[PDB]
C-alpha cells in the first residue's frame, strides 16, 4: 500500500482525459498501466510483484507488428480506465479487476492478420476456433500466462470469483471481434430505445461491456487529429501486408487491404466513421453519458477526413 505509483505533472493531469496518448517511451507504459490499476481498482486489488511479472510476460507475448502491438494494448486499457473513472458507481469489484486486464491481453500474440486471412490461408487456428479465431487465441494466451508460476494475479479470489473474472475477461476479449459488434450494437440500440436495457441483467451487462470493448479498441479515432492520422498509417501498414498475402493466395483483397487503392484511404475512413465509429460512440454515449468526449472527438476527426477529401488537409 505505502509504495504508490506516481506520474509526472503533465501525465498525472492529462491521463484523466479520454484523448490522452501514452507517448513513445515503451519503458513508461508498465508504470502507466499499474497507476491506472491502483486508481481504478485499488492498491490492494493485486500483489505488485505478481502484477509486474504478469505485465512483463504479456508484453513479451505481443509481437513487433505495426498496429496490433504492446502500445495498442496499453492504449486500449487507458481508454477503459477513462470510462471506468467517469462511471465509477456503475461497475463491480470483479469488473474493475477483470476489464483493465482484459484490455491489456485482448490482442495477445497478434501476427497482423484478420480472422478472414487465417481462414483463406487454412492456418491451424482456423481449424481449432471456427469463429472469432484470433480472439479465442488471445484468450487462450491470457490463460497460459495466468497459469505461469508466480503469475496468478487473481490468487486471493475464491474459486467461484476466479471463474467469474475469467468469464468477464473471456467475453470482453471475444467482443473485440468487430464482426460481433454490428449485432451487439443493434441489440443495445433497440434495448435503449424501448427502455428494456437493465444493468442488473447479467446478459445486458455482457452487451454493454462488449460495446465498451469496441469503443476502447477503436479509440485511435477519438484522439487529437495528429495522433488519429499517424495511427491510421500503422493499421494500413498491416492491412496492405495482408492484401499482399491474399494476392499471393491468388485472391483479390477487399479495397481497404489493397495498397494500390492508397489514394482512396480518406474516403474509406469516412465510410468507416459513418458505418462503425459514430454509431459505436453514439450508442455508448446514450448508455454512459460521461463517455461524450469520445463521440465529440470522433465527430471532430470525421470533419478532418472530409477536409482531406476536399484537399484542404494532406495525408
Ligand atoms: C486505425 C484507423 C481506424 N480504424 N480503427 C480500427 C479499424 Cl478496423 C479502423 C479502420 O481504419 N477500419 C477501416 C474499415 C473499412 C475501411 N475501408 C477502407 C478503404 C480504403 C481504401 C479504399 C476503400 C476503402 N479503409 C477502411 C478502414
Ligand atoms: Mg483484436
Ligand atoms: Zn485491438
Amino acid at each position: 500500500g505505502l509504495m504508490q505509483f506516481t506520474l509526472p505533472v503533465r501525465l498525472c493531469k492529462e491521463i484523466e482525459l479520454f484523448h490522452f496518448d501514452i507517448g513513445p517511451f515503451e519503458n513508461m507504459w508498465p508504470g502507466i498501466f499499474v497507476y491506472m490499476v491502483h486508481r481504478s481498482c485499488g492498491t490492494s486489488c493485486f500483489e505488485l510483484e505478481k502484477l509486474c511479472r504478469f505485465i512483463m510476460s504479456v508484453k513479451k507475448n505481443y509481437r513487433r507488428v505495426p498496429y496490433h502491438n504492446w502500445k495498442h494494448a496499453v492504449t486500449v486499457a487507458h481508454c477503459m480506465y477513462a470510462i471506468l473513472q467517469n462511471n465509477h458507481t456503475l461497475f463491480t469489484d470483479l469488473e474493475r479487476k477483470g476489464l483493465l486486464i482484459a484490455c491489456l491481453c485482448h490482442d495477445l500474440d497478434h501476427r497482423g492478420f484478420s480472422n478472414s486471412y487465417l481462414q483463406k490461408f487454412d492456418h491451424p487456428l482456423a481449424a481449432l476456433y471456427s469463429t472469432s479465431t484470433m480472439e479465442q487465441h488471445h484468450f487462450s494466451q491470457t490463460v497460459s500466462i495466468l497459469q505461469l508460476e508466480g503469475h496468478n494475479i487473481f490468487s486471493t479470489l475464491s474459486s467461484s470469483e476466479y471463474e467469474q473474472v475469467l468469464e468477464i475477461i473471456r467475453k470482453a476479449i471475444i467482443a473485440t471481434d468487430l464482426a460481433l459488434y454490428f449485432g451487439n450494437r443493434k441489440q443495445l440500440e433497440e434495448m435503449y430505445q424501448t427502455g428494456s436495457l437493465n444493468l442488473n441483467n447479467q446478459s445486458h451487462r455482457d452487451r454493454v461491456i462488449g460495446l465498451m470493448m469496441t469503443a476502447c479498441d477503436l479509440c485511435s479515432v477519438t484522439k487529437l487529429w495528429p495522433v488519429t492520422k499517424l495511427t491510421a498509417n500503422d493499421i494500413y501498414a498491416e492491412f496492405w501486408a495482408e492484401g499482399d498475402e491474399m494476392k499471393k493466395l491468388g485472391i483479390q483483397p477487399i479495397p481497404m487491404m489493397d495498397r494500390d487503392k492508397k489514394d482512396e484511404v480518406p474516403q474509406g475512413q469516412l465510410g468507416f466513421y459513418n458505418a462503425v465509429a459514430i454509431p459505436c460512440y453514439t450508442t455508448l454515449t446514450q448508455i454512459l453519458p460521461p463517455t461524450e468526449p469520445l463521440l465529440k472527438a470522433c465527430r471532430d476527426n470525421l470533419s478532418q477526413w472530409e477536409k482531406v477529401i476536399r484537399g484542404e488537409e494532406t495525408a
